[PDB]
C-alpha cells in the first residue's frame, strides 16, 4: 500500500522531517544573532525564497523559450523570459546591444559555459591572481604545477596581480603579461579586491593582445545594477555574474553578452548569442532550475525598485564608514580604503595573522574570512581578513551601526593581542589561550545583544523556534 | 531611503511579485489538469520543497562538512552530514564500502566533476549512444563530427548501442569496440532504455579492458533504492544520479563512490574519495546550494521509507499494466514490454512518427516525448515515443489508472491516423488537421477531467489560485 498523497506529499517539513526542520530552526536564528561580514554573504527576500521552494521544481524545460525538447512549458517559457528582459533592464542594457542566458546553475557555472562557448580546450586565459583577490574559477594552479581549477586544467592560464606596494592592479604588468602570453581571453574582475575597475583600460589591453574581454562582476553586480561603480558593460564582450551576494537574490548565475555591429573597426556583428545558449544547453547543463529562474526574476524585479538603488548607495557609505573607523584607530587598510561593498584589512602591521583574527570573531559569531594582502604568494599564513557591507546593511545598518562593527572588530583585534602577547605567536601557543576566556565570552555576549536589535528579511523572527 | 526590512524583506511573493506568482499559479494549476507521461519528470513533496524554499540559501559553505573556508558553519555541516549518512542508508551502503558527495548542483553536474575526478583531458569514454537511449552527459559528437556534449569537447568518447533488431544493449559488440578503443571509463544506465541492465557483464568488459566502471542511475535511482532493478553498486567503481526523476526529490546530483579495500584483481584501496571531493569543490563548483542540499536529506528519508518502496513497486506495475494495455490492441514496444519505470512505443508499423504523436498528445495535455527506436541514428525523424509512469504514480494512480492512460493514448494516435489519412503523410499536411479539431477538443477535455479526479503532492490544490 503506497502512503496517500496527503500522508508523505502535503504534509508539512516540521512533521516530515523533525531533524532536518529543527536544524533549518538554528541556523535561522545563527543568522539573526550574530554579525555577519562576509563578503558574498546577503540575506535575500521572503518573496524569493518563496518562488525558490514552489512547484516550479517539478519541470524539465530543456532548451530555450519557444525552442524546448518538451512540451508543456508554456508557462516556463514566459517566466524565464520574463526573467531575461528583466535581467538587462536592472543593468540597463538595451536589448539590441545585449542578450543573456539565465540558466547557469550557479555563478562558477556560468563561468565554465562562458569559456566553453568562446574557447577551445587549452586556449589561454588571464585572470586576477587568488592571493591578489581573483576567483578560483579565474585559473588556479600551485607553485608545483598542480592545477587546481578546472580552468587550469581544461585551459591555459595566467594571473596577473596587484601592485605588492600600493595593492591596485598592475595596469603596466597586466599588460605586458599579455602581450607576452598573448591570452584568448582576459577576465576582470574579483573576489577580494577593494577597489573599482578601470575596465577601460582592460579594453585597451585586450584590444592591444588581440583578446576577448569579460567581466566577473559576482561581488559587485548590486552596486552595478544600482550604477554606484563602474559599469563591465561599456567596454567587455561578456559579463558573468552570480545572482546571490550583493544582488541579493537566489544561488544562480547569468551570462550576458553583446549583440548587434560590432564597433566601428566590415559590417560585422558579433556572433556570441547561439555559443553562449548552447553551452550553457545542450553542451554542459542538464534541466534548468526553474524555480532558481522564478526566484531570480524576483530579485531581479526588486534590484530595478528605487529602494535596491539606495541599498547600494548604502551598503558603500556603510563599507567607507567602517573602513574609516578602523584607520582611526591606526589600523591598515590594502589601498588605504574602499570604492565598494568591502574593506581589505592589513593586519601585518599588528604581528597578527588573518586566521587568528578570523578564529577569535567566530568565537563571538562575527563572520569574517582571512585573506592575503597585497597579492603576497608566501607559504606565510594570510596578513588580513576580508570584510563586507551587504549582509548587515540587508538587516537596515546604517554608518553609525558599522561604526559600532569596527568596535567590535577593534575589541576582537585587542583581545586576540593579548593572547598572543600572554602565551605566544605561534598557533598552537594562541589556541591555548581560547580555552575558557572569560573576555571572549563578553564580547560574544556583546554582539548578541546587538545583533537582535535589528530585522531579518527572508523570514518572521517572530515565528522562529529559537528566541 | 532603503525600504524597511518588512516591506522588501518579509512581504510575501504575491504582493513583491504579482506576475511572478500568477505565472507559477498557472504552473501549478496545468501540472495537476493533464497527463504527465515524461519519464523523467516527478512531483515532490511539500516537505521537500519546505526545505528547498529556505534560509540554507542565504549560507556560503565551501569546502566539506567539519573543512570549511569560511565560519559559521555548524549546522550546514551537520545537516550535510545528515544527508550524507542519509544516502548511503537510502541505497543500502556499508559506509566502509561507499562514500557519497551531495553538493553537485544537477545531474549534469555530477557526472562531470566525476569524469573531472577519475580522467585527464582526452581520456577515452564510452557510453550508450544518444539514439539507442544514453543521455547527453555520456558522449554525443554528431555525423560531421561536431562534438556537442562537454564530455566529447573535454574528453575522447564513442558510443556503443542497443543491437538494431531485438533493442537489448548488444553486449558482444560493447566488448569488441571497449577492447579496440581501450576507453579508461566505460559509462552504464540511460535515459530511454526499458529494460534492466547486467551490470556483471559490464564489469566483465570492464575488467577486460581495464577500464574504470560508473553507472548513471538518474532515471531509476528511486527503484534502486527500493531494491526493485538491479544495484549498480554491486558492481560499479562510481555510481552518479539526479535527486528528481524516480527519486522524487528536489534537483540535484550526488556522487557515490567505493572506499576501502579493493576485491582481488597486494593490501590496496580504492583512491576515489578525495579525488571526487576535490573535483567538486574546489576544481569546479563554487559554494553548495544549502537549500537543495536540505531537501535532499528529506527527500533521502522519506525515499528509506516503506511507502516509498511501495511507490517504486507500483511505478513499475503502472508501467507494465500500461505496456501490456497498449500491446492488447496491436501496438509494439521496444523489447515487447518493460522492467522498469518506462516504455518505449515503436510507432513505425503504424506509418507515424513519434513528432505527430506528440504533437497532437500535447494539444490533449498528455505529455510524452518523441525517441529514436533500436539506436536507429539514421535522419529520419525518430520513430518512437517514451512514456514514463513516475510522474502519474506520485499522484496515486494505479494499474487501472494506467490502463484509462493507455485509452486515451489509443486515442490519440486514433486521430493522429485519422489526421494523416485526411490530409497527408508530410509534415505540413498534418499541421492543417490541427486547426480546430473538434475531436482533438473532446480528448483534451477527456484528459482534464480524468486528470482532475486526482490528488497533488507539493502544494493544496484546496488553495489553488486556478480551479
Amino acid at each position: 500500500h503506497m502512503d496517500p498523497v496527503s500522508v508523505w506529499g502535503n504534509t508539512p517539513l516540521a512533521t516530515v522531517d523533525p531533524e532536518i526542520h529543527d536544524l533549518i530552526e538554528k541556523e535561522k536564528r545563527r543568522q539573526c544573532r550574530g554579525i555577519e561580514l562576509i563578503a558574498s554573504e546577503n540575506f535575500t527576500s521572503f518573496a524569493v525564497i518563496e518562488a525558490l521552494g514552489s512547484a516550479l521544481t517539478n519541470k524539465y524545460s530543456e532548451g530555450m523559450p519557444g525552442n524546448r525538447y518538451y512540451g508543456g512549458n508554456e508557462y516556463i517559457d514566459q517566466i524565464e523570459n520574463l526573467c531575461r528582459s528583466r535581467a538587462l533592464q536592472a543593468f540597463h542594457l538595451d536589448a539590441q546591444s545585449w542578450g543573456v542566458n539565465v540558466q547557469p546553475y550557479s555563478g562558477s557555472p556560468a563561468n565554465f559555459a562562458a569559456y566553453t562557448a568562446v574557447l577551445n580546450p587549452h586556449d589561454r586565459i588571464m585572470g586576477l591572481d587568488l592571493p591578489s583577490g581573483g576567483h578560483l574559477t579565474h585559473g588556479y594552479y600551485t607553485s608545483g604545477g598542480k592545477k587546481i581549477s578546472a580552468t587550469s586544467i581544461y585551459f591555459e592560464s595566467l594571473p596577473y596581480k596587484v601592485n605588492s606596494t600600493t595593492g591596485y592592479i598592475d595596469y603596466d604588468r597586466l599588460e605586458e603579461k599579455a602581450l607576452d602570453f598573448r591570452p584568448k581571453l582576459i577576465i576582470c574582475g574579483g573576489s577580494a579586491y577593494p577597489r573599482d575597475w578601470d575596465y577601460k583600460r582592460f579594453r585597451e589591453v585586450a584590444d592591444k593582445c588581440g583578446a576577448l574581454l569579460l567581466c566577473d562582476m559576482a561581488h559587485t553586480s548590486g552596486l552595478v545594477a544600482a550604477q554606484e561603480v563602474n559599469s563591465p558593460f561599456e567596454y567587455c564582450d561578456i559579463v558573468t555574474t552570480t545572482t546571490h551576494k550583493s544582488l541579493r537574490g537566489p544561488r544562480a548565475g547569468m551570462i550576458f553578452y553583446r549583440k548587434g555591429p560590432k564597433p566601428p573597426k566590415e559590417n560585422a556583428v558579433y556572433d556570441f548569442e547561439d555559443k553562449i545558449n548552447f553551452a550553457v544547453f545542450p553542451s554542459l547543463q542538464g534541466g534548468p532550475h526553474n524555480h532558481q529562474i522564478g526566484a531570480l526574476a524576483v530579485a531581479l524585479k526588486q534590484a530595478a525598485s528605487p529602494g535596491f538603488k539606495a541599498y547600494a548607495k548604502q551598503v558603500k557609505a556603510n563599507a567607507v564608514a567602517l573602513g574609516k573607523y578602523l584607520m582611526g584607530k591606526g589600523y591598515s587598510l590594502v589601498t588605504g580604503g574602499t570604492e565598494n561593498h568591502l574593506v581589505l584589512w592589513d593586519l601585518r602591521p599588528l604581528g597578527l595573522t588573518g586566521y587568528k583574527v578570523e578564529k577569535l570573531c567566530d568565537l563571538c559569531n562575527i563572520t569574517v574570512n582571512k585573506n592575503a594582502v597585497f597579492g603576497d604568494s608566501s607559504a606565510l599564513a594570510p596578513g588580513g581578513v576580508r570584510i563586507g557591507a551587504p549582509a548587515m546593511t540587508s538587516r537596515g545598518l546604517v554608518e553609525k551601526d558599522f561604526e559600532q562593527i569596527g568596535e567590535f572588530l577593534h575589541r576582537a583585534v585587542t583581545l586576540t593581542l593579548e593572547i598572543q602577547k600572554e602565551h605566544g605567536k605561534l598557533l598552537k601557543d594562541f589556541n591555548k589561550g581560547l580555552v575558557n576566556n572569560k573576555a571572549i565570552e563578553d564580547l560574544k555576549a556583546d554582539v548578541e545583544k546587538f545583533s537582535a536589535l535589528f530585522d531579518m528579511p527572508g523570514f518572521l523572527v517572530s515565528e522562529m523556534k529559537y528566541k
